[PDB]
């Protein structure tokens, strides 16, 4: 079809006013006095929502090229939240104030090539200066402020965060979730629990609850599904004679099977809760290998060379306590080698490092988080559901927070520490003249965090931001409470990775979007 | 697409068009001389209500900002429903009257999220003076005038529901259909009536009724399809020596054995009644296992290790009696141990505590009813249908009322009690004059409800609504006598639930309703 | 959808004019002067009525709010059509006139709900005091009376409906058909006649009609496909021994069944008439059944314990005569217990109380008709079809009247009774003065029917109701003859049943019609 294609200023016009309206939208949303975005959903009810990414994505605008400009800034912010999950508004102020003073730059004659390697030199040298000036965040205090910081100044939800990561441990897994109730709610899950409940109601020990649970169980790890009591007589038999309760961890247990089990459970002949085995196929696998590596035991394979009828109490995993409910079942204490715990988990961490997928590292980590430590689970409550919402969201932006703030520490908060680093860079000259006024644009660009979360309370950015360079360090603003001072002490803690992936992806979009000449879209 | 952004006042203004339009149309029906509203159907004739959380559901708007405002502020009445099932144009004007103060408020150029803050802290302090002020509502006095009051003035109602759970108990269930004649219908069925109706009309020893009915019967829990006769030659000859009547609850008898049957039965042999086990798998374990409980007997299964070859008197339950019509098989006084009847309602106690789904809930408590107590069933009348659909929702209204009276307790009716609580609380003050003035807004806001009420009955809720502050306690407006007094004595009780429910969902809503900004939508 | 909403007035006035276009429609055709209506057909040629119902039926309105209300008040003669069948213009007028008394109360500014609850005290008494006044109507002249007036003044139509229940008595079943020629013509049909008729020619002994008959009939009820002789062997030479045609009445007989029994009808073996069971299934079952209790015979099933092998002359019914044509099977006073008979017809009867459908009832009621009393059948002839059509649904208005009003009794019929009740209770106060009002309200509406009956007549309904109210009793105003006088004696008779669920389905309408405040419709 027929193009629409903009050259010189015009298309520079567009960009400016699809990045400016998407940034308006988006920082409204900044700072701890900064109000919420309702956003309308064709089906249900609306959203209200703070988050800065959040509002980012949902911005399109009529004007093809506004809103193909639109597009590209709205990656400051997604790449932002994908980085970092937190500061995604103070990205995509960033990033418009780069682009801003950059094409005012472009409209005073001058190359924006050069522009956009002075900016991306000032930003390397500033993100380098908030690097250095990163303070660790691994104190639970600091920790909890941190995600206070990001759950717009909310204490309690920090305090859990770092509660959370103190009942699971850094190699375990924290999630945040909704609660029934009015109110927020954190569980830490030790040892293995797996989604298999027992696979008769007849192996009850406990009818009360509806559970089996077995005592120094014997877990057959079998790899295979158990089909016939002839392939059990065996390992049944010397269970039997052993007497101690034994776990069926395997793909399944057959109908005449499993009748010949309960059947001897209130015959007293065997204790036996059958379960499936965790996982499908090779997480399967993996989750056998996990439990025998926990209890001891050796998962019943075939093409490794032995049969269940081959299988007797040293196959069978040993644990201290398995609790089988109707739906999990809980080795508690797997009676076994750690030390084979430890060799698994760091094969599992290798495949971690070699796991591209989030979603494969996130598995093995949670398969390190089991075997290795805990699993704690945060449940988060409201009256209503866009309350649930929003402080969900809040909630985890607290958990990006915190976890950014542990790995890379934190600095002056509220848009103050970019101040200090924007002050520790006035004097970086590019290649050129060229290169220099793209080094201003930066330096100039790097103040917007702290006005407009100011802006976003209703002072003066001039004069507050002013009374803050006055000040260094960590001395700022608070925003909440519209007064100066060392923002590491009051709480307002942000982590320096948040800050410097919102800079790095601020500055790496605005590089191209200033050296803008011919501009394409089609026709409306 | 592109969207439909707007921020500022206009955003305000948008929700609160929205609001007001969906609460005014909700609001003509509260009171005592609320009046009805008639809601188009596009199928069908047009129906008449006057409940508030039902006109509430029908309210969109052609204006994208002000139909999805509606569309937040819909959700007091929904939950507030969802929760007592009474009381729903309360919470919806007590919503709407917090949203316009707290509007009102920001519109003074003053911090929306402290006025949240506010609301939600003088919100939680009205809950818990309303549940304080709550006076138990359990004798069936309190409930028909409960039931009076939610029925809109309807003694009859509230009288019928009290004698409803009079005569099924507490555990029992209570439901409100509809009835064939003019008139309302109570009705309270014991013991387990199950609609499994005789497999075969041969079995009918009344035929003038054509049912079936055993005395003293053998009741054959056989979770197994009958196959053929020669699986009951041990049961049968063990009956026709016997000679007392069997009874057959199985999963069901094949035509070749029912035909012999009912040869005996006019050859006299066997008296033999052939229905099916109630419930479909699981749940037609359950009911045969209850069976067992009351009739002394035992669910033939395999799985547990037994033939029904293996049968004899014993596996058969007993009953005292036994009417068995073309639908329902009643076990009436099944003689067997009433302490395992409790100990499988325990049971199932603990699956409605574990049971998410109402439904799960609802079938298992059910149980218990069959079981321990009965099964109550309210009936309505009506000469047209229009009358039939209003005077059962009243009925169904006023039976969620007395219900959460029976749960919490009542407080003085007709917006009075949210009148006293509103003076008990003129003094709380929030984290800053932001919060205070939150605050403020949930106290000017808690007296709507009485307003409305008055208004209703065309009083003048200013001067009416001073003269029920100028008194305390139950001291109110008895708005259809339009007089005032005390609002428990005069009959006018509603639930502490009710209301405590109403008001917590509307300031829930309204708390993030104050904090908005921005409005995104889809253009029109 | 975005949502049309009406309150107050506006409502109030688009309802009563979907009323009043409904109303006016239907009146046209009240009383023995009403007017026809030419009702188009998209399909085919416009039919001509005179019936109330079937114009109210057809009536939409393009406005959503008056189609609203017209919706509403169209189920006024749609219960009054479904109760009694006859009388629904006057529903209809006097739905309409309440409707239109109270929204003038209502626009007094007066509380509509008292009004609603004045009305029904009002019309309850109301429909007391029409019972009371009813008269019984039993006798074939007044039967004559009551479908005269139901007729349109129609002195055949009654005369011929009493005639008709006069032939097949009150348990038999008087149906109205169209005729062939330009009479009508009415027949009755006692004792047993299903269409069943031979299953082959050859059994025809009467080619000249091409008929079977058999005298003192073996009537084998085989609820059982007959197929091979061999199962007939002992059945046939059983028949040939004693000589006597044999009737067979099963499921059928199979072709070479079929052809070995031909061959010996004119072999002069056996006079065997092959038919059908009558029914399919249960109902075949039923009529098997019927056929037994009249003709002292066994139905043969195999589940009772015998075989078709197994029957003989007992098991063969026994009857007097069998006429059986291509169509057919007439058992003419099967020679049998008349005590099973009224017993089966008792149990059916009991099916009929406890059948929900009308079709059920209707089935059950002829299975007695055909097995205790006779069937009738009325037939409508005439020059043309629209003929058809306007005499057939007006002699079935005057079949529904004449069975009301051998149910309930007659009244002064051309709604003078009614004004005789209205002048019975122009005292009668509710619990306020709008209880009173709406009292009122009704009484000036219980005029209406007299009023628009001579107004189709073309008096002034002012006048005449005026003398007529002057006179009381059965005093009132010959509409067709213009003249005022008695309406028992010169043969005005109206079933009270007809006016009473007339006035008690308007006023059930009208009730909730008056307490309306708002409106919800979808956007035009
Ligand atoms: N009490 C406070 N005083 C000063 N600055 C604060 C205070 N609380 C938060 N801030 C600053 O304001 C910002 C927090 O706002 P908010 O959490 O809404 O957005 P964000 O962290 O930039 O982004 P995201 O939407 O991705 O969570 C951060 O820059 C933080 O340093
Ligand atoms: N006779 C009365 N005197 C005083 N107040 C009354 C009287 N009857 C009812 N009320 C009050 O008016 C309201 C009853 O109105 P209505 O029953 O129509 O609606 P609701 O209870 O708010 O909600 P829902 O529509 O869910 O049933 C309640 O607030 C009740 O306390
Ligand atoms: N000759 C008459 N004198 C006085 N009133 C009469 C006379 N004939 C009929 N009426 C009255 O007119 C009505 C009968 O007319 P018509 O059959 O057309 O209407 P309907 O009975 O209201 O309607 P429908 O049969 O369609 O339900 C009755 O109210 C009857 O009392
Ligand atoms: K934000
Ligand atoms: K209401
Ligand atoms: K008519
Ligand atoms: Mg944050
Ligand atoms: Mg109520
Ligand atoms: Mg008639």
């Amino acid at each position: 079809a027929a193009k629409d294609v903009k050259f010189g200023n015009d298309a520079r016009v567009k960009m400016l006013r699809g990045v400016n309206v998407l940034a308006d939208a988006v920082k409204v949303t900044l700072g701890p006095k900064g109000r919420n975005v309702v956003l309308d959903k064709s089906f249900g009810a609306p959203t209200i929502t703070k988050d800065g990414v959040s509002v980012a994505r949902e911005i399109e605008l009529e004007d093809k090229f506004e809103n193909m400009g639109a597009q590209m800034v709205k990656e400051v912010a997604s790449k932002a939240n994908d980085a970092a999950g937190d500061g995604t508004t103070t990205a995509t102020v960033l990033a418009q104030a780069i682009i801003t003073e950059g094409l005012k730059a472009v409209a005073a004659g001058m190359n924006p090539m050069d522009l956009k390697r002075g900016i991306d030199k000032a930003v390397t040298a500033a993100v380098e200066e908030l690097k250095a000036l990163s303070v660790p965040c691994s104190d639970s205090k600091a920790i909890a402020q941190v995600g206070t910081i990001s759950a717009n100044s909310d204490e309690t939800v920090g305090k859990l965060i770092a509660e959370a990561m103190d009942k699971v441990g850094k190699e375990g897994v924290i999630t945040v979730e909704d609660g029934t109730g009015l109110q927020d709610e954190l569980d830490v899950v030790e040892g293995m629990q797996f989604d298999r409940g027992y696979l008769s109601p007849y192996f009850i020990n406990k009818p009360e609850t509806g559970a089996v649970e077995l005592e120094s169980p014997f877990i057959l790890l079998a790899d295979k599904k158990i089909s016939n009591i002839r392939e059990m007589l065996p390992v049944l038999e010397a269970v039997a004679k052993a007497g101690k309760p034994l776990l069926i961890i395997a793909e399944d247990v057959e109908g005449e099977a499993l009748a010949t089990l309960v059947v001897n459970t209130m015959r007293g002949i065997v204790k036996v809760a059958a379960v499936k085995a965790p996982g499908f196929g090779d997480r399967r696998k993996a989750m056998l290998q996990d439990i025998a590596t926990l209890t001891g035991g050796t998962v019943i394979s075939e093409e490794i060379g032995m049969e269940l009828e081959k299988a007797t109490l040293e196959d069978l995993g040993q644990a201290k306590r398995v609790v089988i409910n109707k739906d999990t079942t809980t080795i508690i204490d797997g009676v076994g080698e750690e030390a084979a715990i430890q060799g698994r988990v760091a094969q599992i961490r290798q495949q971690i490092e070699e796991a591209t997928s989030d979603y494969d590292r996130e598995k093995l980590q949670e398969r390190v988080a089991k075997l290795a430590g805990g699993v704690a689970v945060i449940k988060v409550g409201a009256a209503t559901e866009v309350e649930m919402k929003e402080k969900k969201a809040r909630v985890e932006d607290a958990l990006h927070a915190t976890r950014a703030a542990v790995e890379e520490g934190v600095v002056a908060g509220g848009g103050v520490a970019l101040i200090r680093v924007a002050s520790k860079l006035a004097d970086l000259r590019g290649q050129n003249e060229d290169q220099n006024v793209g080094i201003k644009v930066a330096l100039r660009a790097m103040e917007a965090p702290l006005r407009q979360i100011v802006l976003n309370c209703g002072e003066e950015p001039s004069v507050v931001a002013n009374t803050v360079k006055g000040g260094d360090g960590n001395y700022g603003y608070n925003a909440a409470t519209e007064e100066y001072g060392n923002m590491i002490d009051m709480g307002i803690l942000d982590p320096t990775k948040v800050t410097r992936s919102a800079l790095q992806y601020a500055a790496s979009v605005a590089g191209l979007m200033i050296t803008t000449e011919c501009m394409v879209t089609d026709l409306p």
